[PDB]
């Protein structure tokens, strides 16, 4: 996340870190057994950590749990990154609390104008590399999709949106991907890719969760 602040031990519940043997991507607690992340972070042997806040110290509120099956959206495209979004069933349910929490699925879209807030462990430089180790928070609102396409043209479809500053300074970052765009409570957006980070006229762009609650929950009935 680049111009955000840090977020606080646990007080973003839901968020989780994919790890292989180091983070490489954020994801979202969506029930005690399932996580929704991006498409393009998918990879085989992934641990799932809960309750993390300092990803390189074990302070005590951690769940490690291993990935039972993983399932990515049946139109993602990697080229466009449409429908970057995919969904992490865990090897056995977490145990939930206040630190360690599930977040909602949404019933109706965000309209453009809505503040979210979305988090990660990302790089905090438009220019250089800096990992932090503890999980970081932006507040951003939600772009209308005339900026968007107009910063982007002729890459952004009808289940991505944009979020950010048109003035750059603040935006989410490589290290991000995968986490979670909450608003108002709801689970509204999937961080998923951008021009660089923080540059002028270059938002973040991601996934429109809305568009897939029913395969979400039908993927999670019979699975
Ligand atoms: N500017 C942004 N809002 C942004 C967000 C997530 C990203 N994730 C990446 C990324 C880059 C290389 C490999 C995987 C990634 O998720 N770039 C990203 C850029
Ligand atoms: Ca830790």
């Amino acid at each position: 996340i680049v111009g955000g602040y840090t977020c606080g031990a646990n007080t973003v519940p839901y968020q989780v870190s994919l790890n292989s043997g180091y983070h490489f991507c954020g994801g979202s607690l969506i029930n005690s057994q399932w996580v929704v992340s991006a498409a393009h972070c998918y990879k085989s042997g992934i641990q799932v950590r809960l309750g993390e806040d300092n990803i390189n110290v074990v302070e005590g509120n951690e769940q490690f749990i291993s990935a039972s099956k993983s399932i990515v959206h049946p139109s993602y495209n990697s080229n466009t990154l449409n429908n970057d979004i995919m969904l992490i069933k865990l090897k056995s349910a977490a145990s939930l609390n206040s630190r360690v929490a599930s977040i909602s699925l949404p019933t109706s879209c965000a309209s453009a104008g809505t503040q979210c807030l979305i988090s990660g462990w990302g790089n905090t430089k438009s220019s250089g590399t800096s990992y932090p180790d503890v999980l970081k928070c932006l507040k951003a609102p939600i772009l209308s999709d005339s900026s968007c396409k107009s910063a982007y043209p002729g890459q952004i479809t009808s289940n991505m949106f944009c979020a950010g500053y048109l003035e750059g300074g603040k935006d989410s970052c490589q290290g991000d991907s995968g986490g979670p765009v909450v608003c108002s409570g709801k689970l509204q957006g999937i961080v998923s890719w951008g021009s660089g980070c923080a540059q002028k006229n270059k938002p973040g762009v991601y996934t429109k969760v809305c568009n897939y609650v029913s395969w979400i929950k039908q993927t999670i009935a019979s699975n």
